[PDB]
């Protein structure tokens, strides 16, 4: 995250770290025993880590439970990054309480200018990488559809949309793609992708959650 804050341990308590001996890509809580996150973070040898804040040292309150089985959607393509949503199952499930804590799903999509909370333990630097050790957070709003296919002529889908700040200087960036974009308590979105971190007129993209809630509901039913 680029041009964010320091969320405070616990304060996101739906976000989840996908590490592989190292954080990659963020997620979010949906139920005790499953995990959203991005088609692109897929890989083998996942541990889902739980009540995170500084992911260098362990200080209490983390669960680390290894993944039984990642579906990424059937449609996902690679190239656009259409369809970037995957969800993972535990191997057992999670202890909720007010430090671990699912995030509702929507029942309706969000309209531009909503204000969303994203959050992430990604580069912090559109110009390097720094990574910070704990977990950091930014307000943004979801812009208009005119806004981000001007931005991104031909490469924005349905599934797809924007938010973040034209004039630059605050986004999410690499490490923080699979996170969550919340929205009045709502999962309304997923980090994708972006031309670069925190560039003018080159705002974040990210996965329309609400899009895929039928399927999302389907899937966990049948597995
Ligand atoms: N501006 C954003 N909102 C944004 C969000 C997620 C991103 N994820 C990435 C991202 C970048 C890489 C680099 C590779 C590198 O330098 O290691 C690349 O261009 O392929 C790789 C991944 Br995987 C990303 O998710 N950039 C991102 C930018
Ligand atoms: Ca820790």
């Amino acid at each position: 995250i680029v041009g964010g804050y320091t969320c405070g341990a616990n304060t996101v308590p739906y976000q989840v770290s996908l590490n592989s001996g190292y954080h990659f890509c963020g997620g979010s809580l949906i139920n005790s025993q499953w995990v959203v996150s991005a088609a692109h973070c897929y890989k083998s040898g996942i541990q889902v880590r739980l009540g995170e804040d500084n992911i260098n040292v362990v200080e209490g309150n983390e669960q680390f439970i290894s993944a039984s089985k990642s579906i990424v959607h059937p449609s996902y393509n690679s190239n656009t990054l259409n369809n970037d949503i995957m969800l993972i199952k535990l191997k057992s499930a999670a202890s909720l309480n007010s430090r671990v804590a699912s995030i509702s799903l929507p029942t309706s999509c969000a309209s531009a200018g909503t204000q969303c909370l994203i959050s992430g333990w990604g580069n912090t630097k559109s110009s390097g990488t720094s990574y910070p050790d704990v977990l950091k957070c930014l307000k943004a709003p979801i812009l208009s559809d005119s806004s981000c296919k001007s931005a991104y002529p031909g490469q924005i889908t349905s599934n797809m949309f924007c938010a973040g700040y034209l004039e630059g200087g605050k986004d999410s960036c690499q490490g923080d793609s699979g996170g969550p974009v919340v929205c009045s308590g709502k999962l309304q979105g997923i980090v994708s992708w972006g031309s670069g971190c925190a560039q003018k007129n080159k705002p974040g993209v990210y996965t329309k959650v609400c899009n895929y809630v039928s399927w999302i509901k389907q899937t966990i039913a049948s597995n």
